[PDB]
RNA sequence: AAAUUGGAGAGUUUGAUCCUGGCUCAGGGUGAACGCUGGCGGCGUGCCUAAGACAUGCAAGUCGUGCGGGCCGCGGGGUUUUAC
């Protein structure tokens, strides 16, 4: 029970003697606007069917974004193939200043203020993935402190 | 140049795809010009070209408490032919 978004829809061709033969691809985001978002890419031979598919997939591929007051805990830059996303967190009332794709993903995550640039290939699908991977990677003076102290944590805390 | 105050992309090579890569667009700006249209005010601002040629008018004068005198006169005096 999340909101869904359409990143993008495309049509694609095979070949058989006597014609092209088509298939559809849907890129779908799914969020609960409070720190959980999932991305799904589904292909079927019919467009709405593909989206259904896509939506199913999205919910299985879910990522808990640690939102820190409308924004993300530190800056971060992530490459995926040719494509590369940068996420710089921002102050209140800044807005999601991000491209076409990352926005949709960020918005449904529950993010409200954040800085962004795409870089390298701009391909939707990889930018989609680079963003989801970027968010999959964020940590906290908390998340981090446990990793480093860790090996005797709870002596100082 | 004292809240980390700040960063959006899209179209286009293929039957489709990923990359490379160039082309192109949306933004902001002007000592602007051109089209269509044009009610009022305030503040700015107006030869970017031939540093080409220039009619006319004005654009640096002032001091008589530094000094003598020409011209046109006003008074007021002394005085050898009523001129000095
Ligand atoms: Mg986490
Ligand atoms: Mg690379
Ligand atoms: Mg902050
Ligand atoms: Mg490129
Ligand atoms: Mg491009
Ligand atoms: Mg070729
Ligand atoms: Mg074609
Ligand atoms: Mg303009
Ligand atoms: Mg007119
Ligand atoms: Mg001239
Ligand atoms: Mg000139
Ligand atoms: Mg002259
Ligand atoms: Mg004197």
């Amino acid at each position: 029970d999340f909101e869904e978004k359409m990143i993008l829809i495309r049509r694609t061709a095979r070949m058989q003697a006597g014609g092209r033969r088509f298939r559809f691809g849907a890129l779908v985001v799914v969020g609960d606007r409070q720190g959980r978002v999932g991305l799904g890419f589904g292909k079927a031979p019919e467009v709405p069917l593909a989206v259904q598919k896509a939506g199913y997939y999205a919910r299985r591929n879910m990522v808990e974004v640690p939102l820190q007051n409308g924004t993300i805990p530190h800056e971060i830059e992530v490459e995926f193939g040719a494509s590369k996303i940068v996420l710089k967190p921002a102050a209140p009332g800044t807005g999601v200043i991000a491209g076409a794709v990352p926005r949709a993903i960020l918005e449904l995550a529950g993010v409200t203020d954040i800085l962004t640039k795409e870089l390298g290939s701009r391909n939707p699908i990889n930018i989609a993935y680079a963003t989801m991977e970027a968010l999959r990677q964020l940590r906290t003076k908390a998340d981090v402190e446990r990793l480093r102290k860790g090996e005797a944590h709870a002596q100082a805390q």
